[PDB]
């Protein structure tokens, strides 16, 4: 439906859909704007970041506290609560299919820079997981392990390419800490890497401005919250 | 696309979308319900209402911020913000049209009771103050009498038949103050209302149980509120 706007117009209304809180709107104008087949910019590729990460983070509260009511469930009340449990996890899904599409066609194999190629493989990893919360059994294995290996991938990369206080290189590492905490069942791998990657970027800080120092900072906080959860 | 789940089915559902917080499944939800063709008890009307007050409520506060850029816009930036502001009035007006059409076919006429009655009436006025909010023009002028006659309407059989602490009365009081106040140009005619209802609720309360007390107080500061703000 995007097909007959501009890609500065789409990039515009996608700024404008995010001032007016409206995430769904916003989605839909940086999937268009990426299907005009250019590459992204870091701007951009933070709109698109933004959109889906709002549009699935609802799905995810709604499907947490469905799966929870039916959980409860299990006086008979029939079919309505896994039903419409499965309708909002049909939607999730559809989402990450989407998001996972844009990165398979074709912003990954595009993207030879260091921070857009971490960036976009980060972003596979995090819908895999997203896939793979609501996933069972072993359908469930091969969703995990693509996660995995997404996310394997940009840490090798983030490792050689960046500087250990990079934010990209610190959300990476953050996010692959909560899928092993989360998903992988390996909570000793989660917090020995939350550590590891905290005291590194703590000892890179005095290279940093005064700017760089906040933003770094500022996920160096979320590494140590979640290793105050896990310890 | 809800001709072919049970009514009661409908109104499970909606009840677990409150949950969710998935307002636009839930208006999806009563909207089916409503199509029923069979009258909404008082916890459904609730329900009907929760759901798309909601659902509105998000396309207002969007609308205003897109408003407010546009107005200031008024460097040449292209047509994009006045699109846009289009676009989510365009869905705006939508809703207001679903919920219109659902009162008048046929809600409206098949409430006999007081409560019913009276309930829809101030729905179809809030609904076409919603609309008046973004009408230009004479356009707008039919719009605003449409308020009008359906806000009229519904305080005339609410003071014949209903004590002045009722809490759906003191609502449709505070709600048509607001549209003299914000939509008619009146603010004298909003604080007369205002002040009118508050004193004659004031001087009922010692008829209440505890319960209907803490119900008619909380509309009542409301009411106090707002004159606050206007005074
Ligand atoms: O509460 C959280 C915390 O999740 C994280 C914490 C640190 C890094 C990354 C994540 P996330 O990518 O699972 O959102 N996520 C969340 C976000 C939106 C909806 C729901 Cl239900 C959960
Ligand atoms: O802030 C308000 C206050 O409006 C009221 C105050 C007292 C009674 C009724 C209303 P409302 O029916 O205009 O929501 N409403 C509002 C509700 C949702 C979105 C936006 Cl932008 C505005
Ligand atoms: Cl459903
Ligand atoms: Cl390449
Ligand atoms: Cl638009
Ligand atoms: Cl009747
Ligand atoms: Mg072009
Ligand atoms: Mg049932
Ligand atoms: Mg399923
Ligand atoms: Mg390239
Ligand atoms: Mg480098
Ligand atoms: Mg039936
Ligand atoms: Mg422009
Ligand atoms: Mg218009
Ligand atoms: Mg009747
Ligand atoms: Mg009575």
């Amino acid at each position: 439906a995007m097909g007959s706007m501009e890609r500065a117009s789409l990039i515009q209304k996608a700024k404008l859909a995010e001032q007016a809180e409206r995430y769904e709107d916003m989605a839909a104008f940086m999937k268009g704007a990426v299907e005009k087949g250019e590459e992204l910019s870091c701007e951009e590729r933070n709109l698109l970041s933004v959109a889906y990460k709002n549009v699935v983070g609802g799905q995810r509260a709604a499907w947490r506290v469905l799966s929870s009511i039916e959980q409860k469930s299990n006086e008979e009340k029939g079919p309505e609560v896994r039903e419409y449990r499965e309708k909002v996890e049909t939607e999730l899904q559809g989402v990450c299919d989407t998001v996972l599409g844009l990165l398979d066609s074709h912003l990954i194999k595009e993207a030879g820079d260091a921070e857009s190629r971490v960036f976009y493989l980060k972003m596979k990893g995090d819908y895999y997981r997203y896939l793979a919360e609501v996933a069972t059994g072993d359908d469930k294995k091969r969703i995990i392990d693509s996660a995995r290996s997404a996310y394997q991938e940009a840490m090798d990369i983030s490792k050689k390419e960046m500087p250990p206080t990079n934010p990209i290189r610190l959300g990476l590492a953050l996010n692959f800490s909560v899928f092993h905490y989360e998903i992988a069942n390996s909570p000793e791998e989660a917090i020995s890497l939350a550590k590891t990657t905290f005291d590194e970027a703590m000892a890179d800080l005095h290279t940093l401005s005064e700017d760089s120092y906040k933003d770094s900072t500022l996920i160096m906080q979320l590494l140590r919250d979640n290793l105050t959860l896990w310890t």
